[PDB]
């Protein structure tokens, strides 16, 4: 048989989300990671639809998405968080990276912290540096490709309190190295569990800590890890897998 | 004794031979690649000639050249492809990239098809995207200081039929490893051989699959092999190892 | 309890110097690296000098600065050399690059050969090209989050006569391996010991061969060696180290 399947017509819908109201390390970043989901959108393998606005998507429209990629940001008004809940509780999926599972005490976004693991916001390191991080599972579709240990690009890195390996329900992918302690010229992360990739398995979601300035697709393994992500989140749809149209 | 040569004068002679009539993508390599050798040739270490012109090269011309390089294409009229031949037929060198190998039903160019070992164009992903390559042999020349395996920036990569693999003059040097499989966002391949970098022992070549869009040149490891695999088609030459002058 | 330690004020001082009076590739990584060090300082860690005037500090000014970070040139005058002997002999901080320890038969300053190790240049490979290199020390602070080997980027790399390995009180962290042999396309270099990143035990120092044109920041794996190198001399402070406060 033939080993190729080529497409006929965009296999599924993503939505891509990013504000310019954030650190400018972050709008870098998120500006670069539009412009790598749109190469691989080169000859239109999908639709990709790109906004600065989340409150024009209610439920209804957000339906037709696969996946949602929030670069830096979640959703900040009641309307645009209830649409958002809607669409995760009913299959949807979501690729988020760094700042935008951010929250601490000011957030008063439950739901949110649930659907990342349980972890806010507890500390991070200063300043953007690259880490030595660990593959946790090498059998995983996000992983299966990946070097057991590799130096990741710089970024700013962060804790979480409680660590979301402690939830039941949540996979650990990727993790900073401990070998990395101390790690810090001004902020210094001395100890602690430092989980950087992982899927809350109640929800079609992934998230990934890295996403800070403008040298974070400088690497091949870890622009690898992003294909990675994107695709297992997109396949993994309730209903149906598009890579097999 | 002491342990370096240095150069009296430049030791060999390459050309360059790339298109600007192809796929914008294959122009952007193939201008970073030129750049690449440019660096390789400063101090003068050899004597490099560009061309996008290879109508201007009759076999009486190509004689002076120790290698070609061919980063894009591969000769379209009688003239351009005798010449070619005559010259490989008679200890001439090569350096062969991505779509330089590209050969279907309509190539009409059978002595080219058994030069590259037999394969015919068969199949490839898309988009282009970073992948993890396997070194096939660890002794030699062209690999012997590259790891075993790595993540090669991002290309598209193509299969051939048959696998150059299977024909007993070709020696496969590198490989696209069976754990990126099913590879592809748009165009997913899902099985099958997948060597991309390879030598036909009956001619002094070689083969690289890599050579797509403009990011090429940002991993080490993959500058490596490159400048390992101009080296070792130089070196091979019939009238003498130039670097040993 | 806490694992994070914010500074609350900048931790330490450190001392750019480069020279423009140096090859066009010299000046290039000196002006990267210069960048790369200001980078580290977004939200001032530390205070951060930057000088292409050495003759300007005297031991009485040199004494405020915990590191004296030298890209590309070490002192000519001796003025400028007795500043930096009684500097390096009181205690002072040193993270040298590439043409920073270069010394020959003309250079006529002993205090200098010692302190790098006894190393005199002897010879190196031309073009620049980026080599495999082999961790020689897994325990080092300097090395504890790095792979066992890497390819590090392009660079001209240097031989010394002897061996700074050779020396009781030089401890050597990173190699150029010998898998690398022959070794240029220009100037080959055949074999012997390649020593690329050491540090002389008798002084707070580092020295890394690294630090030749604009493609020396392209590589995660070697700009966390560097972030490792800098951190490593400053942490080692007699005053105390800085990153406790």
């Amino acid at each position: 048989g033939y080993p190729a399947n080529y497409a006929k017509a965009p296999r599924f819908k993503a939505l891509i989300y990013y504000t310019q109201h954030a650190e400018e390390a972050h709008v870098q970043f998120a500006e670069q990671a539009t412009t790598f989901f749109k190469k691989l959108n080169y000859g239109d393998g999908f639709v990709l639809d790109i906004t600065t606005d989340f409150s024009k998507y209610p439920y209804e429209k957000l339906k037709e998405y696969n996946v949602i990629i929030m670069l830096n940001t979640s959703p900040n008004t009641k309307a645009e968080r209830d649409a958002f809940e809607q669409y995760m509780e009913n299959g949807g999926g979501w690729v988020g990276f760094h700042a935008a599972a951010y929250n601490d005490k000011n957030t008063h976004w439950p739901w949110f912290v649930k659907f990342l693991g349980g972890g806010v916001f507890y500390c991070n390191n200063w300043p953007p540096q690259p880490v030595l991080v660990e593959v946790d599972n090498e059998e995983h579709p996000v992983t299966k490709n990946l070097p057991a240990s590799f130096v990741a690009p710089a970024s700013e890195w962060y804790q979480w309190t409680p660590s979301p390996r402690q939830n039941k329900d949540v996979e650990v992918l990727l993790s900073l190295s401990p070998k990395n302690y101390p790690l810090g010229i001004k902020d210094v992360v001395n100890f602690g569990d430092f989980p950087i990739v992982w899927s809350n398995k109640n929800y079609r979601m992934i998230y990934l800590n890295m996403g800070h300035g403008d040298e974070e697709f400088i690497d091949g393994t870890q622009n690898l890890l992003l294909v990675n992500a994107f695709r297992w989140v997109v396949s993994k749809d309730k209903s149906g897998n598009p890579f097999l149209k």
